[PDB]
């Protein structure tokens, strides 16, 4: 029998992955392809939602430093403008002891308590005079931790925080995922900033950023869709795929239309796309990866944004005073992301929790504040008090007065948040990827591929990407196998305009 | 005005690189592209030459083993049929103090004299302790020999080898270069041998390896070129470039022909590209770089193949009892390299450089064999009488009896033998290489990139391949800027049929 | 009441130890002073013990290595003629996997089959690979063994024979004991011998012995004791002390004599010293100290000495084939150890234990062999077996051919026999010897003060004689303190002729 | 020829060593002994000086920590009233720019400027790195300050100081006499303190010390020489050696009678005794020796103790705005080393230099002020110059007010101060005091020895005391041939009163 729609490549999810894919796919202009999306609005976990005061949330606070010039170019398609962007110095500090501790942490001791400068310097002397010596690797990231800071910024910040927010003990995780994320501090560097009272707050891929002007995150993601053919795409319920058979290669929607392929790029959740598939060996696989639900809580809070938040970006919470793990000022990102100080609103309630003392509606202006909460099985979350509890923490950690007005309250919760690189990770995938590439299928992904250290934005859209570029041109998925070559380098090579498209508007052009 | 002809990619050369670049180009078949050599026969340093007595003789023995199966499919194209290629096992020795050391030398010390045995494991221990506890890095080749092997094996195998080699000292040379070239010795391993009396062969890229049955290496070459649209190939003294102008992008050839390129993908030796191209600062630039004029020696001896040779592939001699660093036994490799059985050939001189006993054209068998010289400014040679001390060598290891009929005589010199990798090297090609391809120009090969770690048939055939793949696809040249990588991993995603081939062919079916 | 006899300095046991302490005394000549033993024939472990057919049996085989010119000088004294002694020269080897291994086995690994020499040659070089980074120290015997050698020479020989003879695990004993005892293996010596199936058996402080021509061991102390006034010693039942009343100073001997002295020095065992002064105290903390019971077996064989046995001395036997830790060819020391040519003895059995073909008394010559086996509570022995498994061990060990003819057989059992270097033992000797020296009563011996370190002969010696010296001129016991200082020097200043003794002299002159 | 006198043992000099020697010679009462000075009052460099105005001055403010229960013994003897003694508490600092940094420098980086802080614990962090690893000794004095401290502290104290008061480069000595002397700095406590700001000057022999009420530190030796038989001495032009002739063991005085000895007992400088005896072989070995004059400078002010000052003891100064190395408020360790308060003293200058506002005898109360100032061939000093020197860098110290009024001014200069410990010096001793010892004389000190190790009182007192214990009852020099030994313990076996000497009266009391 022959299905109602037949492509060359099928792209599942228009997410930033599968975005990649269709904007590769767009570029060449060789096979025919088609991309399909459960939900009407493209973007994914890359989208920004609004409550109906007027606020905009993003799913916990995005923020974009590209490795690929691909990308960027993309980017500076989809928004070509100068007022499109606006651009950040990155502001990053740690909730340590009623302090605000310049990110990185282990690199900032000097404002710290001397009684706990004592502790950390020491296992710093530590585990540099064992690492002298070191021969092996380190087997979890626990260890890692131990080897490269030493057991008092282990106890004091690092292990209660990485609980924090990946939802599992530190010993159960990996410690090969952290080449760009987690730095190395250097002895004499710290011991000389402990003495001379100095800071260093340079390290980490963020230095300067942007940030959309309009629409938060997901603009920019619907401002790429928009550069697609709009007829070889199906979002919404007319493109959910609720099945796939890859014995005959064939995909079915929610309305019953079936799609072939001769290639399969799926971006949706890879235990998803085996439950798709029914095949029990892959459902059997993937029951072994791991991940954490993440919790978004937003709220809008009335007035001039307080010298006490200053031009702070986003900050780490490793204490237990409160829920979240990282708080995010979006106000400060864009004045769009909240209502204007000519709209009015009335108070909801104050940050201790009680009533207000009018609930007329009043002018702003307004800042906003974005907290993410983990969740797993170890780890388990109260969804009817956390967003009391996340208030109570914005007190606790001295965010909001309890005389502050909030205006609006956000929250949502993601079933697939975090993909926990976990130590069995490495043995489910190098099953999983291999097994589904043999049926001509390429998952890529957040969670098609599962591998957080090149789970990013950028880092999925050139998953997509390199995907269809291994499928069509044989290209090396570099993104995909390499993470560390990938982020250690500056991706220049492929652009949005290559040799091809020039070499053939030329040759059209006579 | 105009030129006489105008493409979108111009080739220069139709050695292993430049025929890349066309497989490639060809493949895609997307912009206009040319290939031009002053050769009539394309092949380039991986020809063959033939004596007047029928005997073959390749560059020094040219071995395949490719980490590439694009490569692998261009070489089943070209020469399709199963008695196309001869099937060998590696057997490779060292001559050292009247004995044959099975390659790796450095892990048979078994096969040593007792005394030097000593001293070898001697210099072992000491280095393995100092690399229990070094931290820093190896600045020079003699280093990294140093810390990897000991003093031992250094004096009486590694130095002076690499000097009769490389031309130059190990003091000279970089160590960045020797991933999957010098094997790093085991401790353990290596005493056990000497204490079991054992052997380690089975290290090194060449275990196992096929030759082509007929017309030497270079008849592969050719049979690839053949697989070339006949009029976008320019081969001769009508394809010999004469003139590079940069600036306005043309090339002028012997007979005065222009051609106008888009992109030019350049192999002929870098510096020779600089003086084409009359760019001071360029020609200034590539001076600074280092490299070793190669003597081939060929040697055509009547009898069969002597027990004493057995089945010897080739062999390494660091000492000084002779001229050459290496030998092959090229009748080894295919029956077809040397005259058959009832060929009657006069016996030229006996191997101990006297007259024969009779000068009559007697029956055979024969068997062949190909020397290597090193020469340069540290090293220099005589011509007259570098063939004679080729032979006497022949004899002082013996190789042959001095009562030995030799029936044939080769000797050719390379201007351009081998890129030296010196400490100078990469301070040089990071200025050179960027400055060309600012001018749209990809200098890629043995000498237009100029880096031995990536200077085989495999690695240059895809230095043109992925130079081409870039400037259309926009893929990374891995194989250019990273050694490491392609040489540790199985490079399989290119392949001489793409998904774009694939999907083309089959929208042209309907 | 008044005690019958009343001396300054009381000495009980007249062991080594004892009678050191009696020679500085005697020499002296200053304070009153008396020595007692409950046996009749002074020597204690030091003694000769004589079979009914004329052969002589030490305790274990003794051999005398003197770190004291002071020993040497009473030896001197006591056996002054030049053929009261035999010089010998040390063989010692090991019995490992049908092979004699020379002494020390650590230092001989090349006369061990090949695949034990790789294990052992793998052992060390781990070993000496992580003692290049350590830092720390072994905290047992074991800890150090591996350490010092490796897990290869560890469980071939060091582990198994060091319980065979300590009767308890290596694991339970501590390393700071053996300074002069093991030795430590030099990585590079051990490989070069390996190599060139060379031996290194200069080790050990018992290079060249020497041995009493008659009487065996206890023919010195005999000697050395008649040097000594008859009538300030009491040996015999009379000399057998049964009760030590430490606060009124005074002791009770077996007839009911009673000796009051003002300092008291005990070489009878430690716990038996407290038992005996019925102190719970002291009685607790020696019991808390761990020793190990000797078994001493001799053999008497007919026939001239083989060739399988040659010149070799002591033996040592890690395997299980037999009980034994050590066999020693005592007829190779002295020809007076056993019964001359032509005595004419029955042969009680032959070496298979099986019924002599003749009951006659035959002609000799003869040899003797003296075994010793180690007993505890983790290591229990049968009495009425342990002869005739000697014997089995000795054939199973080719030493005797079960043709040989026994002619006589020794056997005694020793309650104390090695003070056991356990971990726990400096944590019960640092309380029990400060204490017993407050109530001014100096513990000193092999089992007075418990130091195996420095519980051989002349160490016990000139524990006696430095405990005096201490008690009369406030010197200081190094010898019972310091062990790795007594023991790493040539200890020359004190002689039995000292300045006091010549001035006194020549005072006494004029 | 006889001689005038004739005894056993001669001692030559009263200093500590000559009277520790005697002191044991007349317990003893053994040997016939004599003891001689050149000097009327014995003590020699351990004397007290006083100046017209009733200063008293050490040679140098000597402190005593004694390792010696013997030592004790004698000292309790010779002032055994409670009065006799004061006690005071170890109060000592160091002058680094305009500090005062509390003893040990090393371990109290905490209270210097932050500049210099961090240089400290970085040359301290490299030192700790390179220690983990190093597995050699140093050679020098200065690798071991480096290799203990690092090059910080080397540069800001120990090398400068060293020099300042050793007269030497810290090049040019060795290393293996600072067991007890100098302090090796734990990285993690010091950058504990460092963070902190705490102290820790606790280390040191000298934690709580005493000293001579009346007489100075001479008063304690003229005490204890007169516990002696005054026939027995001979002090002073009578008893000055002048001769000296081991061939046939006789001394020549300076009135000319000669004394024949057994042995010799010599305390003065080994040079001088070479010199004595005209052996050629013997002074050519001994001026391989090198020493350093010690200049003794003494000021004594008007006023009550300062502020400023507090309960200093003493001080050393690393700088080069002063010539001395180390000062002692003398007059903290006794109200009587300077006159009463009630005493009428002129005002000699002020302490700037210049005259006085009124030369008229006032009143106290006054305190005392004791430099040293080392002087070599490679230090040479001014001696008319020294004392203002010396006071100006009083002032420039602010150890003196330009205003303070000096009532006394003292300067000694010493020929032999300190042995000093330099490379070539056990290559002279291993064979200057063996040669001795042949010739049987025992040359003891802190230049009969000259070994500063144990150049203290304490210890010269033990090296007298051992060397007679030796010649009579063969007891081992400890105190000579083992620094580490003695000064790493408590040495309480020999007393004043020994077990000889109880039952000698015992003896003599029936």
């Amino acid at each position: 029998t022959h299905p109602d729609i037949s492509v060359d490549v099928l792209v599942i999810g228009a997410g930033p992955t599968g975005l990649g894919a269709a904007k590769r796919l767009n570029q060449i202009d060789g096979p025919s392809w088609m991309i399909v999306d459960s939900n009407e609005t493209p973007g994914g976990l890359a989208s920004t939602d609004v409550t109906p005061e007027g606020f905009l949330y993003d799913v916990g606070g995005h923020v974009i430093f590209s490795h690929y010039k691909y990308f960027d170019d993309c980017l500076d398609e989809a928004l070509p403008k100068e007022d499109d962007w606006y651009t950040h110095q990155r502001i990053s500090y740690v909730r340590c002891q009623g302090q605000w501790v310049p990110y990185p942490f282990q690199n900032n001791i000097s404002m710290l308590p001397k009684e706990e400068q004592v502790k950390c310097i020491d296992g710093m002397i530590d585990a540099a005079l064992e690492a002298r010596v070191a021969n092996t690797k380190p087997k979890t990231f626990d260890e890692w931790i131990v080897r490269m800071m030493g057991t008092g910024i282990a106890d004091l910040f690092m292990r209660p925080y990485n609980f924090k927010v990946w939802a599992v003990p530190t010993t159960k995780m990996q410690c090969a995922w952290l080449g760009e994320r987690v730095a190395a501090p250097n002895l004499k560097a710290v011991t000389t900033n402990v003495i001379l009272g100095k800071t260093a707050g340079n390290w980490g891929p963020n230095a300067t950023f942007r940030f959309p002007a309009r629409g938060g995150t997901g603009g920019i993601w619907i401002a790429v869709a928009n550069t697609l053919p709009k007829e070889k795409t199906r979002f919404g319920e007319k493109g959910k795929v609720t099945k796939v058979n890859a014995n005959n290669k064939t995909v079915t929607l929610q309305d019953g239309t079936t799609i072939g392929y001769k290639k399969l790029v799926s971006t949706m959740a890879v235990d998803f796309l085996a439950e798709a598939m029914n095949d029990q060996e892959l459902v059997g696989l993937t029951k072994q990866l791991f991940y954490s639900s993440t919790h978004v809580i937003g709220v809008g809070v009335r007035g001039s944004r307080p010298e006490r938040i200053g031009d702070k970006c986003w900050l780490y919470f490793p204490e237990d005073n409160c829920p979240f793990y990282k708080a995010t000022i979006f106000s400060n990102y864009s004045p769009y992301n909240q209502p204007e100080a000519s709209k009015k609103l009335p108070t909801m309630q104050l940050a201790d929790g009680s009533r207000p003392q009018s609930t007329e509606a009043k002018e702003g202006p307004y800042w906003s504040i974005m907290l993410e909460v983990s969740e797993s099985s170890m780890k388990p979350v109260n969804q009817e008090t956390i967003l009391a509890d996340c208030i109570q923490g914005l007190v606790n950690t001295e965010m909001l007065k309890p005389t502050d007005e909030i205006v609006s309250t956000y929250h949502r919760r993601f079933d697939h948040g975090y993909p926990t690189p976990t130590l069995e990770r490495e043995g489910a995938l190098t099953q999983i990827l291999p097994k589904l590439q043999d049926k001509d299928i390429w998952s890529r992904g957040r969670f098609g591929s599962w591998r957080y250290e090149v789970g990013n934005q950028d880092h999925s859209f050139m998953l997509g990407v390199e995907a269809v570029d291994n499928i069509v041109n044989g290209a090396v998925e570099l993104t995909l196998n390499y993470p560390d070559f990938v982020n250690g380098r500056q991706n220049t090579e492929r652009r949005l305009v290559d040799g091809a498209q020039v070499f053939a508007k030329s040759k059209a052009q006579l």
